[PDB]
């Protein structure tokens, strides 16, 4: 179940000048369980940019192709931003209509060194962008792909014309991420990325840490079957 995957969360908010996130989510896991994770991320324009409020961006996020290592992966999102209801049932410039990005990842899970190098592209207001990432150094990845998955774009969700679109506005500067994850089992990622544009591309580096994965647990041992809220 890769392909037409749970639409997942995440929970905007602005702080410290800052626009940060909440996602309380988790893997699926091969034998049905659940692997709960907590991600808290901060994104911070490089030059000073008009906040939202607190609201919602809702995110489809699939693998949509690869080859039999996972070293060459495709994957495809749909995100798109909306107002809180609260607890209610809900209803329903320089970036142009259609950019490309580039994205350089330096990581290590477990003390495994790995390289990654990507391009992508798709619809920054119409909310869809794929890539092509490629493992370069480290391959294949001695641990479950899904957890890099939501590493590779903020530029490409949709805003209503009412909430200010923090991402976009921070361009052509752009802006940078700081990202936790906490899985239930001691896992740890830590990651920084810096996200600019260049020629009209986007420009994507990324350096991850992951450590205190269990080696029996469903990272190391390739248990997990994608997201879900």
């Amino acid at each position: 179940g890769r392909l037409g995957s749970p639409v997942v969360s995440e929970r905007m908010y602005p702080e410290d000048g800052a626009l940060k996130s909440e996602i309380k989510f988790g893997l699926r896991l091969k034998d049905g369980g659940h692997y709960a994770a907590e991600v808290k991320t901060t994104y911070k324009a490089k030059k000073p940019v008009q906040l939202p409020g607190a609201y919602i961006v809702d995110i489809k996020l699939d693998i949509v192709s690869h080859n039999e290592d996972y070293t060459i992966v495709e994957q495809c999102e749909r995100a798109e931003g909306r107002h809180s209801t609260g607890g209610m049932d809900e209803l329903y410039a320089i970036i142009k209509e259609f950019m490309r990005f580039k994205v350089h990842m330096e990581g290590s899970v477990n003390g495994h060194k790995f390289e990654i190098e990507g391009e992508g592209e798709g619809r920054p207001y119409e909310a869809f962008q794929t890539a092509k990432l490629k493992v370069t150094k480290g391959g294949p990845l001695p641990f479950a792909w899904d957890i890099l998955s939501p590493q590779f774009s903020k530029a490409y969700i949709k805003h209503p014309a009412d909430i200010p679109d923090y991402f976009k506005l921070s361009f052509p500067e752009g802006f940078r991420w700081e990202r936790v994850v906490n899985f239930e089992d001691g896992g740890i990622i830590h990651v920084n990325q810096d996200s600019s544009l260049q020629d009209g591309v986007f420009i994507y580096k990324v350096k991850l840490r992951g450590t205190n994965f269990p080696p029996d647990g469903p990272v190391m041992q390739k248990k997990t079957m994608g997201w879900e809220a």
